[PDB]
């Protein structure tokens, strides 16, 4: 009967029947012609779910028809009956399940692969709803830049992320880890033989999952521009791009974010010459990507006008080059429309976003587990390339990334709170509700100086806490609020304990300290209510005892590497410890 959670949210989805059960084996039609990567994803899923593929047609098994438009599969059009991917953008598809048949038709092979990804999420214990779907992304490039500091992702982490990206229709991975010398400290040098299997596996997995593997190069450490030294180095840039092209790389990024020679004319000259002698010469290289030395609005702009570097870089840089920026600051609350309009106007093109959330390198004690937040829903008007910088914690990064998939693919309809719930529901199974209790307290990022972003932690709990203080300081009966808060603090503790016992190690090793910290805080939150009740009861001894625990729990939190719920579970102890009911 019902349509499961879907991510991203399809553009158009109509329920047209009560649904049906897929048979124990199926008829597969269009495999000769249909995108290979998409057929493999389909095969994999079928296997994993014990659905066999018929040698020959029809024990009256379910029929699945797969292809792109323009492929020669007369059965696909019949099954799609009226619905079509032909008028859809690149990466679009149509999917129709009706009365024992399932048709998947991509606008291109990419589209077909994404239709498979949709199909996979639609099927629950062989049961599938009866839907008409047409679907396509809001933003052309959607993905990850691996630009965080700290402990690098492992090879296995990257392979898993790439698969995760394909499943969620993210099509871009910018590979530029701090741990790989061949992107920076040895930027001139081709990868040696001992590194090639590793690199090939990443390239291969990217292609298989329709992920654009973008090689990020940072020559800024020691590149020369002037004269013949300049000449020799441009040529190293070419020979290095070539060695990457030869192992299958089709996208390239050149970063200027960390260079000493801060010359916009020279950065843009390298880019333009590279666009010309490499990108264009090759024919099948995706647009060149760049990070200019000024990459946030505060560094780029002064009194609504571009600063000199940005003025020159923008007037010189080829119109086809994607230019990245982080928003109004490097790590900021938001990108309003007006900011994207400003930077897009300066560059006279659609911009590329390097969004520094959920990255936590600037404040490592805290996990960033909230949704895309603060990004304007009209952003696509000025941006056609959207990436997030994630945490060194690859596994827990998936909650925010999940929401980013939904935001960039279906932006008009993005609802950060429903996207966030659905992320956890989708990733955590029977642990979802406990995982929400914990992650809810761990969305807001703020290093107290230059970097802050994310949804506020536990907003509803923070509002209840606020109500408590104003009831207690207004002589209004606070008993119900006290009772309710006791329930909520007990639940925080119960959820975290179930997560410690049952989360798999891949997640647990990322968050075990933050779990213990939320427990400690819940325990001080409880002692804090005990302090209030003791004052109401005029029991001095019960007051002093509750205060000591509250203080102790807060002291543990403050002395721990792990950070969580600063303004909420933590601040509440501080608030309680300073509160005195006798003065009201
Ligand atoms: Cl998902």
């Amino acid at each position: 009967v019902l349509v499961p959670n879907l991510n991203p949210t399809p553009e158009n989805l109509e329920v047209v029947g009560d649904g049906f059960k897929i048979t124990s084996s199926i008829n597969l039609v269009g495999e000769e012609e249909a995108d290979e990567n998409a057929v493999n994803a389909l095969r994999e899923f079928l296997t994993a779910n014990n659905i066999e593929i018929n040698s020959e047609n029809d024990p009256n098994s379910t029929t699945l028809i797969i292809g792109e438009v323009d492929d020669d599969i007369p059965e696909l059009d019949e099954a799609l009956n009226g619905t079509t991917a032909e008028n859809l953008k690149e990466e679009g598809y149509a999917l129709v399940s009706n009365d024992g048949k399932i048709a998947i038709e991509g606008k291109d092979g990419d589209g077909t692969f994404y239709g498979v990804q949709t199909f996979k999420q639609l099927v629950k214990e062989s049961n599938i709803p009866e839907v008409n779907i047409t679907d396509y992304p809001t933003v052309s490039a959607r993905g990850i830049v691996e630009g965080f500091y700290g402990t690098p992702w492992t090879h296995q982490d990257r392979l898993d992320q790439i698969k995760f990206y394909g499943e969620n229709k993210l099509n871009t991975y910018i590979y530029a880890p701090k741990d790989d010398p061949y992107h920076r400290e040895k930027w001139r040098e081709p990868y040696p033989e001992s590194e090639m299997q590793r690199m090939q596996e990443l390239i291969n997995a990217s292609a298989e999952n329709k992920v654009d593997f973008v090689f990020g190069i940072s020559p800024g450490i020691d590149i020369r521009f002037d004269g013949d030294a300049g000449e020799e180095d441009f040529n190293h840039l070419i020979t290095k791009a070539e060695s990457l092209y030869d192992m299958g790389v089709r996208s390239f990024a050149i970063y200027w974010d960390d260079i000493q020679d801060k010359s916009a004319a020279k950065h843009a000259q390298v880019l333009n010459r590279f666009n010309e002698e490499f990108v264009k010469a090759k024919g099948d290289v995706k647009p060149l990507i760049t990070v200019p030395t000024e990459y946030d609005t505060g560094a780029m702009v002064s009194n609504g006008q571009p600063r000199a570097y940005t003025r020159i870089f923008a007037e010189t840089v080829d119109p086809s080059i994607e230019v990245m920026w982080t928003g109004p600051g490097v790590v900021t609350n938001e990108i309003p429309l007006s900011d994207a309009q400003l930077i897009s106007g300066i560059y006279n093109r659609n911009m590329a976003v390097w969004w520094n959330y959920p990255v936590t390198d600037y404040f490592k004690g805290k996990l960033a587990l909230g949704p895309m937040h603060g990004l304007d829903k009209g952003l696509n008007q000025y941006v056609d390339f959207f990436t997030v910088n994630p945490m060194e914690h690859a596994e827990l990064s998936k909650i925010s990334i999940h929401t980013a998939a939904d935001y960039s693919w279906n932006m008009d309809n993005y609802d950060y709170d429903k996207a966030w719930n659905r992320a956890i529901d989708m990733l955590y199974g029977d642990l979802a509700e406990d995982m929400k209790v914990f992650a809810n307290h761990s969305t807001r990022m703020d290093n107290k100086t230059w970097a802050k972003s994310g949804r506020e932690d536990a907003p509803e709990l923070r509002a209840k806490m606020d109500e408590l203080w104003n009831k207690l300081s207004s002589k209004e009966d606070a008993s119900a609020l006290i009772e309710e808060l006791y329930g909520e603090f007990a639940r925080m503790e119960e959820a975290c304990n179930n997560l410690k016992a049952n989360l798999p190690e891949v997640a647990l090793e990322e968050c075990s300290r933050q779990l213990d910290e939320l427990i400690t805080l819940a325990q001080g939150d409880k002692a804090s209510l005990d302090m209030i009740v003791a004052q109401l009861n005029e029991d001095t001894e019960a007051y002093e005892s509750a205060k000591e625990i509250a203080q102790n729990k807060l002291n543990t939190a403050l002395s721990s590497f792990a950070v969580i719920s600063e303004k909420v579970a933590q601040s509440f102890i501080q608030e309680a410890l300073s509160f005195d009911l006798t003065l009201i």
